[PDB]
């Protein structure tokens, strides 16, 4: 009965557990410490969540942004070298979204690419939506819809387990044209 | 005039013109002896459109038949050291639409899934249909919408170059269950 632990009450953490489930409350503590949702160990960045859409358009160069629960967005260069990462701020339902399109080069002789939706928000808040990738195309069409992450949680495991959309190259090449990818993004409330 | 001779002239076709340009209409030619449609290069079978299905049903008992044009194609055993073709043949609209997923290394170590449809018949016939799959999975659903290919053309062109759905043993884990996958197949008329 004796309540204890957890190391986030500084933060405004009003919660006192017992010492049997400290580390499963940490990792999904509200009161963690959100790092920058930012694809890359670049950004060393950390803070609150308030803070977050603040340091991504102060301390981050101009990402694009688009408004409305459904939109289109375009990678540019897919094929280009030193590409890696693309990322979109999208604008709904009082919220907002970050679609990361990432390409990562595999030592077994292939570059997959990675495209997946985090909220800017909570984990219960992520809960609440959907979201659906689409690549349309020439009398063909790849869906993926699923739950967003939130970005406490991070894109990094859900990629990880190919927990999201996952295409290559060549089917890269069969939906671009003049060297662009066009992805539909849809969200929607449950 | 000297005409030149089409090498399948012989089965129905006595449109014999000059080589130039009418010697590609042999790639295309409604009257070729077709291949087994089965996936792979072992069975050797050759023949007319008529004798495919009587074909499958004599040397491919492994093949599971099923009805409707919405059907649910069950691939058991998706992680097993050995399974590396399933077969389902789906009969709607008149016609019947083979299933074929096949579990491949390109890359070393990686193992991925082919899923693609192909219409007994002609590519005519083929293009007024259009096929969906699906992976439906809690709260997850990976979908892939395109046009049939006819068993002429064959399959290794398409996955060759990804054009069918394209997911790997670690998606694979996110929709099966108990070793066992599900794919939904819905054909429709253009
Ligand atoms: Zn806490
Ligand atoms: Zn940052
Ligand atoms: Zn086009
Ligand atoms: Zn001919
Ligand atoms: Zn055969
Ligand atoms: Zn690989």
């Amino acid at each position: 009965s004796v309540l204890f632990p957890c190391k986030y009450a500084s933060s405004g953490c009003e919660i006192t557990l017992p010492h049997t489930e400290k580390a499963e409350h940490e990792e999904l503590c509200e009161f963690r410490p959100y790092s920058c949702p930012c694809p890359g160990a670049s950004c060393k960045w950390q803070g609150s969540l308030d803070a977050v859409m603040p340091h991504l358009m102060h301390q981050h160069k101009s990402i694009t942004t688009l408004q409305g629960e459904d939109i289109v967005f375009l990678a540019t260069d897919i094929n280009l070298p030193g590409a890696v990462d693309w990322v979109m701020m999208q604008s709904c339902f009082g919220f907002h979204f970050m679609l990361v399109l990432e390409k990562q080069e595999k030592y077994d002789g292939h570059q997959q690419f990675f495209a997946i939706v985090q909220l800017i928000g909570t984990r219960k808040q992520a809960e609440n939506f959907a979201y659906r990738l689409e690549l349309n195309g020439h009398r063909r069409r790849l869906t993926w819809e699923a739950t967003p992450r939130s970005i406490h949680e991070g894109i990094a495991t859900a990629i990880m387990n190919s927990d999201c959309l996952v295409f290559d190259t060549s089917i890269a090449q069969l939906f671009a044209e003049n060297g662009n990818l066009g992805i539909n993004v849809t969200i929607s409330m449950c």
